[PDB]
């Protein structure tokens, strides 16, 4: 077994390879999109993870697409996250913040000024997002058609990622994960399906990857490359965003570019909850010979599959989502081959402590 051995992840050393995937839970305070002490308890319970990766967190108010998702742009958000990371560190854990801009997976009612959300192009996502009703309960609502960003608005988006990384470092996070997956803003630019621009930010793969690489460079300069990870979902379809007709070649272009920056890790979300074709081992080997940081795999993994791929020299760590929702001591359970707590999906999104902090350890 290698799952219970240490791994150097940029500037941090994880004691095991069992990571907590980023999981949106929609329990923040409104107004202000403020993290809470309840969220702090939830993360502290999971501090034995080799690395915790937080729920997706807004870089700015414009970044918001889901009612109840936290931000990392305001003074009050910084102060609340500082308490949360201090609690994880008091339990000897490590925590990364996942930073996003939702782009077109959003609704005008939760944008600044009630305006349409932004994207690469003025194309509706044709999906839903999560709002709150008048009683504070999570509800699903069709996405609003976005406005295409003007060329002169792109530097501001880059700066918003940079600023959020400055804030994250101050807030005590160990690493930052850029959310470049699942059809959110960075992925909206990467994918030809969602990006019909004819300027330097659309068309060729070089142009489609331009924004995400500008963001990577800005955040490495703000902090250090060994503090930066990135999550991609570059093979298959996620939230109606496919990866275009040359997905493998385009993914390998992006990964070779990322490798040049010496970033801490590449986190691959391999399939959504409905599943799909597995990554081929040939593709995994092409990724591995191009990237020389840590590779994290995710998407309906088992411990056995993680061991197999770590033993083949193809990935370094696994991130578990739903098993981490339900098992605060997932590491110990996998080590001991114990049963896993029964999951309660009704309480994944929204609500309070029930189905959040009430799953027991062994
Ligand atoms: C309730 C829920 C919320 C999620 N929120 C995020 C998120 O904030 N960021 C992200 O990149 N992926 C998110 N995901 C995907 C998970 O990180 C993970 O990749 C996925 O759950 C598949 O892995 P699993 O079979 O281990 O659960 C979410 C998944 C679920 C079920």
């Amino acid at each position: 077994e290698k799952l219970f051995t240490p791994l150097k992840v940029g500037a941090v050393t994880a004691p095991n390879r069992v990571f907590m995937a980023p999981i949106t839970r929609l329990r923040s305070i409104e107004p202000g999109d403020i993290p809470t002490p309840l969220m702090g308890e939830y993360y502290r319970q999971r501090a034995s993870a080799g690395l915790i990766i937080s729920e997706a967190t807004q870089i700015s108010a414009q970044a918001k697409g889901y009612a109840g998702a936290p931000g990392l742009h305001s003074p009050e958000q910084i102060a609340a996250w500082k308490k949360i990371t201090a609690g994880v560190h008091a339990e000897d854990g490590r925590i990364a913040v996942q930073l996003w801009h939702t782009g077109r997976i959003s609704h005008s009612s939760i944008q600044p000024g009630g305006q349409a959300p932004v994207s690469a192009s003025a194309l509706n996502a044709n999906t839903r997002t999560s709002l709150r009703d008048e009683n504070g309960n999570a509800i699903r609502v069709d996405t609003t058609t976005p406005r295409a960003l003007e060329l002169d608005e792109i530097p501001g988006i880059v700066n918003d990622f940079r600023q959020a990384v400055a804030n994250a470092r101050e807030a005590g996070f160990d690493l930052v994960e850029l959310h470049s997956a699942h059809g959110y803003l960075l992925h909206q630019f990467l994918s030809p399906s969602s990006n019909q621009r004819t300027d330097q930010y659309g068309g060729s793969v070089e142009n489609r990857a331009r924004l995400v690489l500008e963001v990577v460079d800005a955040v490495c300069n703000e902090w250090s490359a060994d503090r930066i990870g990135i999550r991609v979902s570059p093979i298959g379809t996620f939230q109606n965003v496919d990866n275009g007709p040359n997905e493998e070649a385009d993914a390998l272009y992006l990964i070779e570019e990322l490798a040049k920056r010496g970033i801490a890790y590449l986190h691959m979300s391999e399939t959504d909850l409905a599943g799909g074709k597995p990554y081929s081992e040939a593709f995994r080997q092409k990724v591995r010979e191009r990237f020389h940081g840590v590779i994290i795999g995710a998407g309906a993994y088992t411990a056995e599959k993680a061991e197999d791929l770590i033993g083949k020299g193809l990935i370094d760590a696994v991130a578990f989502g739903r098993d981490y929702i339900a098992n605060p001591d997932l590491v110990a359970r996998l080590q001991k081959k114990a049963e896993l707590n029964p999951q309660r999906p009704e309480s994944f999104y929204g609500g309070g402590a029930e189905g959040y902090t009430d799953y027991p350890s062994l």
